[PDB]
């Protein structure tokens, strides 16, 4: 689905 900025963006945060 359309969302994997936050997808990766959540990997370091």
């Amino acid at each position: 689905l359309p969302g994997h900025l936050k997808r990766i963006l959540y990997s370091l945060l």
